[PDB]
């Protein structure tokens, strides 16, 4: 018996106590982050601990119970190897790798203020597992990539029935024969997808029930509002006026839809910010089926997102989707400020932020680690999790 | 130290001696089926020890363990419940429930022979489980359902890069913009691609060469050839007649192809026979990362195999494509003989037949039974494997 | 020698007085109206003559050279069966049976506000000569039939090179491959038409500019406005919004260009209103090669009337344009209102107005006329003046 | 009276006798040749008399009126200016100008023959007045200018409405939405149109039952049959196997219609051959109703040389027919050889041969004719006949 006593002995090398700083290494290494809410109060019980001793702060066996009985399931997942990818040391080793490759790649032309040389990558798996290397701290808006993200909304409060009677499921002209937009993934899908999130509602709290649902699949990480980019997106964004007016023209609208004020909402989302680190989180969370890996909260319905990675496959890189699903075979979605919402299933989120963007407006660093990654890792969504070939697997051991 | 012996005791409640039929009974309800290729041994050194005594023959461990030890890596990997799907008795009942409500479903137009009121469904997962339920014996073509089959050969004799120089990847007029077809599941595709398969060679002996493969892929069970099938594909073979020439003039084929016999192997290959039971094995060799699972032999390359899964998903449905893979999230091939030839990577393999069709050209119990399918278990290429709702999932016990 | 004395026994029978009566029965006989403009001097000089007496005023030799002298080359042209159609008396009892033959026509939905049993023709050749029949001086708006007059207006003022930097001259999604709508009969053409009509200068100049010359094509014939029409059709254009804003984004409009104001003018001269008579004069001046046959002044160049005749061939009936020029063969442009504003070249000009259109919104008794008029006379594009079968030819005399 | 001694003063100054020779040159001037069918007694007449009076010949009154009173009617229209161009003489200035400014354009690929500064055009108008300049009499095949004639002999036996019920009439995809060719010009419309021409009939009767058509529209000129240019296009007419097959597989052809028959009567009548001179009556006949010029002979029904006309101006430029009828709006058909077949209704026809051939596979040296004729006469379809500007009209004198 003795829980909470098995870690100790695992942590302890048959010895009689553990030095803080030992757990605190052997738990960063694990991926994990001590920021983490699933171990506040361990965290907490921590530092307290410090507080009330000596200096020279070791953890005997019945100390260390105390600061751990509180999240001992956790944090026996996370030390014996149970997590997703147990060996996260080394994997993570290989995302800098993947960065440092994707990095050497120059080219691209950014849309028109940002510099060219920012390149972030984040990783958060299903579990808490958390890697950054490059400018991942730096607030960016997600642009088209809030579509995903503000379609499993729409079908979370409301179903996937409703949300396809106003928009379709195939990728893409406007409309598609049934006078709806083809898919939420393409602009004239997100604007009536919009129109559908919190009716009767006002546009300002509107955006704060999208604000606060975005915050809690970020696990309470950065999400943040350019204003400055709204303006912009709002005074140079006649392309989507014409879509409005075309959709209320077929009358693509719910009842009662003010078509300009639904656009201005949709201005707005578009220039909701995060950074790498908070938006690989939320990707998680849909790698996760709903729940946010770094808080166990439930965000979205499995409907909801199940068909969200599956939109995302088939209508997320627009035209280049089938040669994306070709060779990457991972749903993500595309920002025209050099973002990619990458979700890799069960597994983990990323998000990928270089702005200079390819010809087709994806981020080339982006594009480049992510056709890199499923080089070298069995996450294709048609690699055998069996016979993978030469391909590393992070999911096993040895 | 005693693999074999740790088996006698399992299958004997610390009893003397086993019954022949007990074992056996234990095997059929591991899902494998005696006439297991990767048993064969063992078979044989049962059906030697029959011949002994003509009495109920009963092993004892020196006995038993004389015929298991040749087998003895995958029947402990059975009897330990190892195999993808460990409750393997129970995911039968479900199949016979979700094959008995698609049996209700009596719509549809055969093309024009068949009787309407055929109907097998037939499963045989990454590790051999196999069950059947309905006609899954009774030969039929595999028409279209051949595409993924020989594209994957294609590709796993000359590879991604040189296949598609001939063809593209994307979904659907009869060439694209680059003036190749779209992709190898529609008719233009499939017709360069059979273009590919053993150049050099004649006509007589490629069809031998595919014959060879596809026996590999059905580890030797039954593939057959309907030369009245084929008469019907070359004398109303209008509209290929058609492609072949506009093929022929865009120079879509390779070095010095002759495209009119082209379309003869083209018909050829479309009047293939199966039964539900062979082709299942098929599908399950794509299941299984390119090793025919039945017979443990590598067939197709994972190259191969992930690419036919990849443009199956995308382009194996036609219009029905985006449709089919939100709602099923299966890469699946149909043909209007009434075949639905569904794959769920590293899981199992299936073949559905019913010959009634929808005004689509796919199987009205095949589609029927396919949705079920996904209803009940987390199948779904986008479900999670940890948080999938009132789901079941196969893989997992209790 | 004696021109003005040898049209004065032509009208009296070897007599010495002509009944002032009778030679305006002789003038109405040729077709003519005494309101013609080429007709005031002599009608102005005949007000004074009946002044002076009040008993039939008959004129001798003096007097009737007297009034007719300062009209005399138009007056003889006239006795002397010089006009288009020279014996125009029988002509109009054929357009009058074409107008009864298409009353009995019942079908149609009108457009939503007017009544569907008004019916009128109006038809007023090159030389002048004017018949009406039915409804024709009831005032409609153009609609869309205002499109081939402000595409003239704007060649006119700009030549055919600059007008078609912004317009395409083919049939048709708003854009062709050159980013220019494909052609001033089409709404997105109508809309960047529109935007060059006197640039500058601002909205209510433009629109009494286009009034202006709107007058001199029907020789100062009714045109009004509707400004109940302009209020519906920009409280209810969205989809004209929808173009506005997109050929905004594409940079279709000239430099400087206020979109929604363009939109605004666009609504305006789609709300203008003509009588059939007033418009059969504007049908006439395209009819005459640029020179209003009523007024004798120049109004369009020969290059802008020849443009508009040849887009309104091609373009003007839309999807029926293929069909109607192929069975009509005369350029004509349609009207939601019910107006087809026909064109048979050196001939005639017309205009027919009912309420009730057909499927593709044209009006139901205006088409069924044309079809008429095309059986009956040889004004088909393509007929031979020759050799025209059995039809009849108005033309000419016996 | 008369005619003949009318005649006969005017050619002679007062003066007792004609010089035949002067005779002779005053009928070559108003653009007749002496070899003209109608005139063919006349001129037996005149050869026997030069036989009868070896003198110097010198006609008087009576020898006169012995050869002409055969063909007076034709010879009087001839000599009183009657002809539709009565000044035929300086007409042919301006078409030796125009020639010689499109020989300067030396661009275009030939077609793969012939030689790239071969360029001839000639000219027959609807009276007969023949005019030529350059190559005009090398054979060369009508290619595509074929099919205007073979559809004009379709709708000449069958009538409009059967001949449209396998093919539309709108320009242009293989098919249209009621699954017939879209226009008899395109190769789907003529390979239908060429299944209808005297079914039942086997394909060497029916190749006659058309060169014996042509023959009478080129009033007996050269009509010949390229046998080396029909190998060439059935070895390589693959992309029409491919519209045959197709349209055997929408059942576009009648019942009982031997596809790859009728694709090989199709090859012959595209290897058929003219001359500049020969074809340019045949342009004529569709110039006159119907009637060969230079025969008097009904060759073609109104019916049929209107629908023509008419397909030739929507349809007879491929991809540039809106353009070309725009600029110049007459019906014409380009040919793969060079050729324009190019009526003026009820002026005259014309053929130009340059083998060069632009990037849209049109007669660069035609093309460039064919502007420069309408810039310079008012034979646009939608000139005006009375107020044409700067334009001449060879219809008037002085």
């Amino acid at each position: 018996p003795s829980l909470e006593d098995l870690l100790f002995y695992t942590i302890a090398e048959g010895q009689e106590k553990i030095p803080v700083h030992k757990f605190i290494t052997a738990l960063k290494s694990t991926g994990l982050r001590t920021s983490d809410p699933r171990l506040k109060e361990c965290m907490d019980m921590l530092r307290l601990t410090l507080q009330t001793t000596s200096d020279g702060v070791m953890l005997d066996k019945d100390l260390f119970k105390k600061c751990v009985q509180s999240n001992i399931v956790l944090l026996t997942q996370a030390f014996r190897r149970k997590f997703v990818i147990p060996d996260f040391m080394s994997f993570t080793s290989h995302i800098d790798e993947l960065y440092e490759s994707a990095k050497k790649q120059s080219g691209g032309k950014v849309a028109d203020k940002f510099s060219p040389d920012l390149w972030g990558v984040s990783v958060c798996t299903v579990d808490g597992q958390r890697h950054s290397t490059g400018d991942t701290k730096v607030p960016f808006c997600l642009q088209s990539c809030v579509k995903p993200l503000k379609y499993a909304i729409a079908v979370n409060d409301l179903g996937t029935e409703y949300v396809h009677r106003y928009v379709g499921k195939e990728p893409s002209l406007f409309l598609n024969e049934d006078d709806k937009p083809h898919n939420p993934m393409v602009n004239a899908g997100a604007i009536v997808v919009t129109s559908l999130i919190k009716q009767g509602v006002n546009n300002a709290e509107k955006f704060d029930y999208v604000m606060q649902f975005l915050n809690k699949m970020a696990g309470n990480e950065y999400v943040g509002f350019s204003n400055a980019t709204f303006q912009s997106e709002r005074e140079s964004g006649d392309r989507n006026f014409a879509i409005g007016y075309y959709l209320k023209e077929k009358k693509c609208f719910p009842e009662g839809t003010d078509m300009v004020g639904i656009l201005d909402f949709y201005f707005q989302l578009c220039s909701i910010e995060v950074t790498c680190e908070s938006a690989s989180v939320m990707a998680a969370t849909l790698a996760n089926g709903g729940f946010c890996p770094i808080t166990g909260e439930r965000v979205l319905s499995p409907e909801a997102v199940r068909n969200t990675l599956s939109l995302m496959h088939s209508c997320g890189m627009y035209d280049f989707s089938g040669q994306f699903a070709f060779h990457v075979g991972l749903p993500a979605k595309c920002g025209v400020a050099g973002g990619i919402l990458l979700v890799v299933p069960n597994v983990m989120g990323m998000m990928c932020w270089s702005p200079p963007l390819d010809k087709m407006g994806n981020s080339v660093k982006g594009i480049h680690f992510c056709h890199d990654l499923v080089s070298l890792c069995n996450f294709h969504n048609y690699d055998n999790l069996r016979h993978f070939a030469k391909k590393l697997d992070p999911r096993r051991e040895g």
